[PDB]
């Protein structure tokens, strides 16, 4: 049974939310992943990614019970003397930032003490020539390194956010001097398209590589989001942010949109050395409701309409697949023939991976404009996660094939993102409560971690 004033839209995200529990409780507790399909678990780095992702969530949710439970484990299995190597990024992102989130909602110390613990860690990697930092660290050993290569722009600069809020509450300076370097060091590179920038930048020379190319998928997405979040954060005080933003989207409309055809459809693809490509990852779903955010805090009004715009694209990028969730990959055709549809997805590129992008978006949509039609949307996305992930004895798993309802195909893995971001989207959009994580007083991190904005 569940809280009576609950709406039923939120009630179902926690039913959904309960199921996928059980099975991380049964057959991945303290691990990073659960396999649901073979009942087992996965680990990457081997810090109980799934639990501390979702710690926020379950706060949330209102699960009180189980966060205790999690809690517990954090408090007495969390260790970070490993030997063992973790990606800077994807740790800020989903540890220091679920542990920061879970302090500032529960008020519980504990998760500070180990957020304070893990920043410290994670402080080697950026001790390079150039000061950007190398993509791995060893937590344990204290030894930095790069990819088995250069670093990823969006890596380096999707970790801002955290390591800010980190100094804050520690008075520790480190972490968000660290960070800044960074960010101003971006600021000033030469090798931009319009404010739009590589995917890779080297540690050593401390410059862009692979230039000429472009996209707003992986390997870049973040970087934009935080240049207008870490604006929101630091109190709209920051102008070369907001400024690097604005130019940003400016590059995006010059560059990168464009519209389908029969319908018209707009959406973002990529270029490279001049050749526009067609091609537009799930990941980009992030924009439509990044744009509204700045709307929100005051961005030019044509943010909004491109806002919406996306934010109709991503909606049929998953409502325009026999099972109702988008692909990894979607291909928009440019050109006027008749009978020929607006998406086409390859055959490799049909999985879903239970990602956060469109119903992270329409939260956004939903919360700046007050359209009620961005929650039914939301609904029916939920309805596929449903019917075409779900594992009976426990957990969801993401799937091979989108075109199939028949045969969907589960690939047996839940990654931490559809309990850290999809399902608390999902109940914050389903929530009428405009001061629930208001967009006023928190800004969420790429991994849907709230933080709070500063005074
Ligand atoms: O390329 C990726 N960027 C996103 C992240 O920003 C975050 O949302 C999840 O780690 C996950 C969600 O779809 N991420 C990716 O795999
Ligand atoms: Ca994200």
């Amino acid at each position: 049974q569940g809280p009576v004033h609950l709406n039923y839209r939120q009630k179902g995200v926690i039913d959904v939310f309960l199921h996928a529990w059980k099975g991380y409780r049964k057959f991945a507790w303290g691990h990073d992943e659960l396999k649901p399909v073979s009942r087992s678990f996965s680990e990457w780095f081997g810090l109980g990614l799934t639990l501390i992702d979702a710690l926020d969530t379950m706060w949330i949710l209102g699960l009180r019970k189980e966060f205790e439970e999690a809690r517990k484990w954090v408090s007495k299995k969390l260790h970070f003397e490993k030997d063992v190597d973790v990606n800077l990024f994807e740790s800020t992102i989903r540890i220091l930032g679920g542990l920061l989130s879970a302090y500032h909602l529960s008020g519980d110390s504990l998760f500070l003490r180990k957020a304070e613990d893990f920043g410290n860690r994670l402080m080697p990697a950026f001790r390079t020539p150039s000061k950007i930092p190398y993509s791995d660290v060893n937590i344990g050993t204290g030894v930095a390194h790069p990819p088995r290569s250069d670093s990823t722009v969006a890596e380096v600069t999707s970790i801002q956010l955290e390591f800010r809020e980190l100094s804050r509450l520690t008075g520790d300076k480190k972490f968000q001097e660290a960070v800044e370097k960074v960010t101003q060091h971006i600021h000033g590179l030469s090798g931009k398209k319009d404010g739009l920038v590589p995917m890779f930048i080297n540690t050593h020379s401390g410059l862009f590589t692979h230039l000429g190319v472009f996209t707003l998928g992986a390997r870049a997405d973040s970087y934009y989001e935080y240049l207008l979040k870490q604006w929101i954060q630091g109190g709209k005080q920051e102008t070369q942010l907001l400024e690097d933003y604005v130019e940003a989207i400016e590059g995006v409309r010059t560059h990168l949109l464009r519209h389908s055809e029969p319908s018209k459809l707009t959406f973002v693809g990529e270029l490279a050395h001049g050749r526009f490509s067609a091609k537009m990852d799930h990941l980009v779903c992030f924009l439509p409701g990044t744009l509204a955010l700045g709307v929100y805090h005051g961005l030019p009004a044509s943010h909004m309409e491109l806002a919406q715009e996306l934010m109709e694209t991503c909606y049929q990028m998953n409502r325009q697949m026999e099972t109702g969730l988008s692909p990894e990959i979607v291909h928009f055709n440019l050109y006027p023939q008749p009978g020929r549809r607006d998406v086409e997805v390859k055959p490799a590129d049909r999985h879903n991976l239970l990602r956060p992008e469109t119903v992270e978006s329409l939260f956004y949509l939903y919360r700046v404009t007050g359209d009620r039609k961005y929650q039914d949307w939301g609904w029916e996305i939920l309805q596929s996660f449903s019917r075409f992930t779900r594992v009976p004895s426990g957990g969801y798993s993401s799937i091979n094939n989108v075109q199939d309802p028949q045969k969907p195909e589960p690939r047996d893995k839940m990654e931490s993102f559809f309990l850290g971001e999809t399902l608390k989207y999902l109940f914050l959009l389903f929530s009428d409560d405009p001061n629930l994580l208001s967009l006023d007083a928190y800004v969420f991190n790429t991994e849907a971690h709230p933080l709070p904005i500063w005074t």
